[PDB]
């Protein structure tokens, strides 16, 4: 029961779990309705819209179902990498997608102090 968070087609946070408010530091009702760029800093921010128009047009999986590394941005402007998996469903017709988050930066504090030592 991780961070998840689930959107519609438009990107438009649908759920957003507790573990998420906790990792992001948005409540679920000021998250629920906003687009999913506010948890991420440009440039992929201005361009997430972008990359979801896409896939849903060439139905080309680019990380769907993938798996990654990628750097997200909290409430208080701080920035963190974090392990992302991206699955896809469907509800009432249209597209969902959903993220499972695993926050990492205190994997990336370690590694960071053993390779100053
Ligand atoms: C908060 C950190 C995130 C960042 C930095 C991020 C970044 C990106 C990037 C760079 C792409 C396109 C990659 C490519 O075309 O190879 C992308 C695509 C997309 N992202 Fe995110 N994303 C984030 C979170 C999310 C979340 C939480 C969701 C769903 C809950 C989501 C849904 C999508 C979808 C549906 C696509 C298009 C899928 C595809 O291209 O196959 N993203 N994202
Ligand atoms: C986005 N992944």
């Amino acid at each position: 029961p991780d961070a998840m968070i689930v959107i519609d087609g438009h990107g438009i946070i649908q759920l957003f779990s507790t573990a998420a408010e906790r990792l992001f530091g948005w409540s679920e009702l000021e998250a629920i309705g906003q687009n999913v760029n506010i948890l991420m800093p440009e440039p992929d921010r201005s361009r997430h819209d972008s990359y979801i128009s896409r896939y849903r047009t060439t139905s080309d999986p680019h990380i769907i179902g993938i798996g990654r590394i990628v750097t997200g941005k909290r409430r208080d402007g701080t920035t963190f990498p974090m392990h992302l998996s991206i699955g896809e469903m469907q509800s009432g017709g249209e597209p969902y997608f959903t993220g499972f988050v695993r926050d990492l930066t205190e994997h990336q504090q370690t590694q960071a102090r053993l390779q100053e030592l």
